[PDB]
């Protein structure tokens, strides 16, 4: 159970996998 996010740290010019809501 996990979303695509692109704002999950400040490392990374696109989206990466995010599990928190």
């Amino acid at each position: 159970g996990c979303r695509f996010c692109c704002n999950c740290c400040p490392n990374m010019s696109g989206c990466g996998v995010c599990c928190r809501f």
